[PDB]
């Protein structure tokens, strides 16, 4: 009787949790596929992750699923020791990957500042604003101020030179997958807290280990455990929600009565659903503003075998580009992240060549691909990232729902929020527990 909207990782893991508890459920998915913003598909001659790629054993929820579904040894590190190139004052500088990582590491020290005072338990991000907070008032003041400051201004104010500013600009265009200047620095500080406050750990967690058999090995694994068939091609159009239950109406007009609704539709796509009663004003403000998630991910194929890393600041088409696969026909597939989905066509060879031309004039693009999640009606965003003010008055507001409508998804997680499948698996599971505990 529990209706789960969406067959991404949050909805799939919530269904499995309800199944463990003996609670009847149904998953309604708009697309003709499961996985959501995780999507492994053959393109350009090999399986490519069009969304979600990297994992780590320090991500508890993701790692448990890797172990459950047989993928313990089926991980491979992305290429390292690349020849690095970065754009700073309109010019290309060359160096080793170590040289670049050394500059980023120094900048991260200032970027993380305060994380040890804010996040002693990095899974209690709002402890500073709780009644259990016992530190000095200046820590709470700085915490609130940091929600209104972007991560680049922290580096500027610390006196780093233009080269380092341009490097962190590029870095956070990728990390905020959007304009980093509108973002909340508290997001970066919590990533530090979850990464033992070390840049190398943060990159090991978010940008190193890939699944040989893809995210699909995990999402197909969860779906394979479910005893109730997923209803594909069944978009939800309306959710009526009250203290005792809910009523869901699909696009086709079908009415489904529910004891509770677990809604995993991300903010970028919530406007497709009519909520009755209307969602609270503070939650609607977040939906209207969005998340800071307007960027895009590309896969580019070039001739030859090239160990390449490139960084470029806003407003570049792509801000971080790295070699990922060396193919058997003397080509290299590279991944790229850019701040602005509308400034690049992910499937245009000319735009992909323009990306590579940001750093070199001697590399030739032969193929390119990607899926523009921001222009996907059922997503409307890449991974969720925080605008100024959204660390303290954003993601946590979706819990302030008195009715039997529950919001679950990576974007509302306490831990690796938005950026990681770990957050979807966390919040899908704990939202199922909210439903279970209420019924018990
Ligand atoms: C480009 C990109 C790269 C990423 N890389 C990584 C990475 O390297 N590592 C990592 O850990 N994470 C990564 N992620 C993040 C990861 O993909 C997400 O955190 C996670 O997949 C989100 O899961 P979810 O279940 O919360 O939401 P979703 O996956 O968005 O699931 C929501 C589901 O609801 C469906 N839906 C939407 N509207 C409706 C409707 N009206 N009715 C019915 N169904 C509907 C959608 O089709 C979708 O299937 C990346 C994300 C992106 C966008």
């Amino acid at each position: 009787k529990v209706v789960i909207i969406g067959a991404g990782f949050a909805g799939l893991v919530a269904a499995r949790e309800l199944q463990t508890a003996g609670i009847e459920y149904e998953i309604l998915e708009a697309k003709d596929r499961i996985g959501g913003r995780a999507w492994t598909e053959e393109r350009m001659g090999r399986p490519l992750e069009l969304g979600a790629t990297w994992v780590h054993w320090f991500q508890a929820h993701t790692w448990t699923e890797i172990m459950r579904y047989g993928q313990r040894t089926e991980i491979t590190a992305s290429p390292s020791g690349n020849d690095a190139h970065w754009v700073t004052d309109g010019k290309v500088v060359k160096g080793t990957e170590d040289d670049l990582d050394e500059k980023l590491t120094a900048a991260m020290g200032v970027t993380y500042e305060g994380s040890e005072e804010y996040f002693p338990n990095p899974h209690d991000p709002l402890w500073v604003l709780s009644d259990d907070f016992d530190g000095p008032a200046e820590v709470r003041e700085r915490f609130l101020s940091d929600d209104q400051t972007n991560a680049i201004d922290l580096v500027k104010e610390a006196g780093f030179d233009q080269e380092t500013i341009d490097l962190v600009d590029a870095f956070w265009c990728a990390g905020y997958i959007g304009d980093p200047y509108t973002g909340s620095a508290l997001m970066a500080k919590q990533w530090g807290a979850l990464s033992d406050n070390r840049y190398r750990v943060m990159e090991d967690i978010t940008l190193k280990w890939k699944l040989n058999n893809g995210m699909r090995s995990l999402y197909d694994g969860i779906a394979g455990d479910l005893n109730t068939d997923i209803r594909l091609n069944t978009p939800v159009a309306k959710v009526e929600h009250h203290d005792n239950g809910a009523t869901v109406t699909t696009e086709s007009g079908e009415v489904i009565e529910a004891s509770a609704v677990i809604c995993t539709v991300p903010v970028g796509a919530l406007s497709n659903i009519e909520f009755s009663p209307a969602l609270p004003d503070a939650v609607q403000s977040v939906i209207d503003d969005k998340w800071n998630s307007q960027g895009a991910k590309i896969w580019i194929k070039i001739k030859g075998h090239h160990r390449f890393l490139g960084y470029a600041p806003k407003p570049a088409k792509m801000s971080v580009v790295r070699s990922e696969y060396f193919m058997d026909d003397d080509t290299t597939i590279l991944v790229g992240f850019g701040y602005d989905n509308t400034n690049i066509d992910l499937n245009s060879i000319e735009d992909a060549q323009a990306v590579i031309n940001q750093w070199r004039d001697d590399l030739e693009v032969v193929d390119t691909t990607g899926h523009n999640w921001v222009a996907d009606k059922w997503a409307g965003q890449a991974w969720g990232t925080l605008r100024k003010g959204q660390f303290t008055q954003g993601w946590s507001l979706f819990d302030d729902t008195d009715s039997q409508l529950f919001f679950a998804g990576s974007d509302y997680a306490y831990g690796w929020r938005g950026v990681s499948v770990d957050g979807a698996l966390e919040k899908g599971m704990t939202t199922a527990r909210q439903v279970i505990n209420s019924m018990r």
